[PDB]
This record gives C-alpha cells, sequence and structure tokens, in this order.
C-alpha cells in the first residue's frame, strides 16, 4: 500500500503552490476548510464544490474578522484558481 491521494503528483505539487498566492496562509490551512472528518482522495472535482467566500472565511472562520486577516480579497481569486485545476491562463487579454 501507499495511500495514494491522487493519480498524478502534478495535481499535488500545484495545490501547494497556491499557498504562495496567500500571505501567511499555509497549504493545509486553506483546504481543511472543506471540513469532513474522513480524509478520502482530494480529486480535481472535489475542490470544485466551494466558493471563494468560503476560503477567506475558512482561515479566520468568520467573514466578520477576516478583515484583520492578512489574506486580501485578490489572493483567493489567485489561489482558488490554482486548486480549481485551471491554474493555466486562459485566452489573451484582448478579445480574440
Amino acid at each position: 500500500m501507499v495511500t495514494p491521494v491522487n493519480m498524478s503528483r502534478e495535481t499535488a505539487l500545484r495545490i501547494a503552490l497556491a499557498a504562495r498566492a496567500l500571505p501567511g496562509t499555509t497549504v493545509g490551512q486553506l483546504l481543511e476548510i472543506l471540513h469532513q472528518r474522513i480524509e478520502g482522495p482530494l480529486t480535481e472535482e472535489s475542490l470544485q464544490g466551494v466558493s471563494v467566500t468560503d476560503l477567506k472565511i475558512g482561515l479566520a472562520g468568520s467573514e466578520e474578522d477576516v478583515d484583520m486577516l492578512d489574506t486580501p480579497m485578490s489572493a483567493l481569486k489567485d489561489a482558488v484558481r490554482i486548486l480549481w485545476g485551471e491554474a493555466e491562463v486562459d485566452s489573451l487579454p484582448q478579445p480574440v
């Protein structure tokens, strides 16, 4: 055995790069928000089940004090992306 969390590590290596998109928020600090005692494998679809507002409030716990949280309102958009599995940029700025 080995307890495989995902089929590809790239799905892994990326979920931890996001941690950077955040000031002092750790990797396992923005994911744990999903709660759910049981662990289970964190697939690409699993992550796509929450909203941005859930992330920032997940660290502080309440959207009431998040204001004091070093985490801004643009870091989530940054991170929430990397785990979404769309980390890659879309089309070009201007409309093609």
